[PDB]
Order: C-alpha cells, then sequence, then structure tokens
C-alpha cells in the first residue's frame, strides 16, 4: 500500500502564485521520490489536494475535510497567516506531522513567542518568519531612509510584519516611521493610505502584503504622484505584483529568500534544472530560460523541502505514526534543502535564517527590468 498526504493551498484567486507553485513543488518531490521507490518501497499519494483560494474559511472547511480522512499520514498545510492561523488548532489536537510552507507569522509554530523555543510539537515550518525578515529589511532602511512609511495587510502577516520591521528600524537607529496604516487584501482603494503617505513626506515606503496588493498600492502611489522608493516583503514580489505595476516596478526593493539568486546552491541549481525539465519557462520559472525568477523559493522551493523533509522524517522513523514522524524530522540535521539547510531539533521546527535572504532591486538593462542584488 501507500503513504497518503493531504495539502490545502490557494490553488486559484488572487493569490494562487503560492498555492499553485507550491502544489506543483509537491508534485514533484512526489514523482521524484516515486521513481526510485516511495518512502522504504511505499509510494506516496497525494490522496486529497483542495484549494482554499487563500481564503480562511475555505481552509477550515478544507483542513476539517483531510483531517476526517484517517488514512491521511501528513499535510502540506495552506498558504497565508490567515488559513494558517485559522487551521491551526484543529491540526495541532489530530496531531498528525504538519508542514507550513509559506505562512510567515511567528505564532503559527511557535505559539510561546520564542522562535526556537517550545513550538507546536508537530508543526514544521518552512516559512521566512516576519521577526527574521524584518533583520534585513530593518538595517536597510534604517541607514538608506530618513523617514519611512509603513503599509501593511490586515492579516496577522502584515499586522506582526510591521511591529517587527518598525522595531528593527529602531535598533538599527533609524526613526519611527512617518506614517503607518493596515488595508485588507483585496482593498482597490489605497489613495487614502498612499495620501497619508504623501502629506508625511516619506522617504520610502514599506509594503508588507502580497503581490496583488501590492501592485494596487504602486498604481496608487503614481496616481498620486507620490514617486519614492517601494520597498516590499518576499511575497509581495509575486508574479501580480509586475503584472499589475508593469515598468513602475522600477525602484521597488525587497528583502527576499535568494535561494535562485547567483551563485546557486547546488541543490537549488539542482531543483531549477528538475523543475523547467518537468514544467519548462512556466509563471514560476519566469521569462528568462537561463535563469529561474527569485520569487520561486517563496512560491515554490518551500512547497518542495517541506514534502522532502516531510518524506525524510517517515524514511527515519520507519512508521506513520505522528509521534514517531514527528522525532524523526527532528534528527534531520544539516538537510541541504532548496531554500537553505535544514536543522532541526526537538525545540527548533523552522529553517531559513537571514543568511538566506538578501535585498533586491528591480533595475534596468536596456529595455527590460531586472531584479538585482542591491
Ligand atoms: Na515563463
Amino acid at each position: 500500500d501507500t503513504i497518503k498526504i493531504g495539502m490545502t493551498s490557494a490553488l486559484t484567486g488572487p493569490y494562487n502564485e503560492f498555492g499553485e507553485g507550491n502544489r506543483r513543488a509537491v508534485e514533484l518531490a512526489v514523482e521524484q521520490w516515486n521513481a526510485k521507490g516511495g518512502i522504504n518501497g511505499k509510494k506516496i499519494e497525494i490522496a486529497m489536494l483542495l484549494d482554499d483560494q487563500l481564503n480562511p474559511d475555505r481552509a477550515v472547511q478544507n483542513i476539517r475535510a483531510i483531517l476526517d480522512n484517517k488514512d491521511i499520514v501528513g499535510i502540506i498545510g495552506p498558504a497565508g497567516s490567515g488559513p494558517m492561523l485559522a487551521v491551526i488548532d484543529m491540526v495541532q489536537a489530530d496531531g498528525r506531522p504538519y508542514m507550513n510552507p509559506i505562512a510567515q507569522t511567528p505564532v503559527v509554530t511557535y505559539p510561546g513567542e520564542k522562535t526556537g523555543e517550545k513550538p507546536r510539537p508537530n508543526v514544521f515550518s518552512f516559512a521566512l518568519q516576519n521577526d527574521i525578515e524584518a533583520v534585513a529589511m530593518g538595517e536597510y532602511l534604517a541607514k538608506k531612509f530618513k523617514r519611512v512609511g509603513i503599509i501593511h495587510e490586515s492579516t496577522a502577516y502584515g499586522v506582526t510584519g510591521v511591529d517587527y520591521l518598525a522595531a528593527s528600524i529602531a535598533k538599527n537607529g533609524g526613526a519611527k516611521p512617518v506614517a503607518t496604516d493596515s488595508y485588507n487584501q483585496g482593498a482597490q482603494d489605497m489613495t487614502a493610505q498612499v495620501a497619508r503617505m504623501k502629506r508625511a513626506n516619506v522617504d520610502a515606503i514599506a509594503a508588507i502584503g502580497l503581490g496583488k496588493d501590492l501592485a494596487v498600492l504602486r498604481r496608487t502611489m503614481a496616481r498620486l504622484n507620490v514617486n519614492v522608493p517601494l520597498a516590499a516583503s518576499n511575497g509581495a514580489l509575486g508574479q501580480p505584483y509586475q503584472e499589475g505595476a508593469g515598468e513602475l516596478t522600477l525602484g521597488t526593493l525587497g528583502t527576499m529568500i535568494g535561494a535562485f539568486g547567483n551563485p546557486m546552491r547546488a541543490p537549488a541549481a539542482d531543483f531549477a534544472k528538475a523543475y523547467k525539465a518537468k514544467y519548462g519557462t512556466d509563471r514560476w520559472w519566469g521569462n528568462d530560460p537561463e535563469n529561474p525568477q527569485l520569487f520561486m523559493a517563496i512560491s515554490v522551493s518551500n512547497g518542495y523541502d517541506a514534502a522532502n523533509i516531510l518524506f525524510e522524517g517517515i524514511r527515519l522513523a520507519n512508521s506513520t505514526d505522528p509521534k514517531a514522524v514527528i522525532a524523526a524530522i527532528e534528527s534531520i540535521k544539516d538537510y541541504q534543502g532548496v531554500n537553505t539547510a535544514y536543522t532541526f531539533s526537538k525545540e527548533r521546527h523552522h529553517g531559513i535564517e537571514t543568511d538566506g535572504v538578501k535585498v533586491f532591486e528591480y533595475v534596468k538593462k536596456g529595455d527590460k527590468i531586472r531584479l538585482e542584488p542591491i
């Protein structure tokens, strides 16, 4: 028989770069492990694959349906702080191994608010956490800019992200942000928010949120003739950003998981080869056939690392018993993942650290705007 896993994520809708990218990631992994026998001779199947569109209510309905199935031995959870936090108690109760690929809110994994101390026992995160992200972004802004304005989405991703970022700015001796506010995902009117910035004479605007929404922010900026550097979070720089913003992406900068920047580590380099072999120069690869785009780390290979690690836990436990698998994953030290080396412990359930992140900026060559290392 088989190893059955469940998965729900934003497969359709405004934020489907995450869910569908992660879906692709997991399928490829399954194939790879499957080509060589499965996990200790047991073929892996994604028995339940569900779409929540990044909606928290749908996530719950989807996780309810997955948990109900007794044959599922593990889960790749949804993209989004909303979906994740919404389902997190149901999952912690059930107690089967649960991979958080994307959601950056620290309490998702460490309810005790101490990163690397007292995690939810069955939750393993492949996110770039907000407090971790705040370090690089905090530093860059606190040295480059005088009055920063911050805008963020209303979910925990935006909420925590800002407290982590404002603080990281203070810590690097930068001045407290001259303007702040939240929007709710989907919000079309940010003129209100971009006007507060414009009137606050910001040096720059830092945004924590997602591509579709970031694009609106930037278009609102040009509409209000507020043209200053836009410093985005990793998740903001997705495909919808550039499609919505077009050539106005020039001058947007961001912190990003750097797995696909040159020079790549071997496993990032090898993954890229397998990905193109399977999917081609697709939406996630991007429009350079020679170079996979940077955003793949947060849209695809986190899903990849999550799958491979879950499978590795099973391989090492020699069972599908949750508590066992949980323990096994904790055995895994020095795992060379695509996005980072993984070294879990009974108390450390995340992997990515600042060395996996750099600051990039949209710059142009000829008539072509490219992300490049700061
Ligand atoms: Na493409």
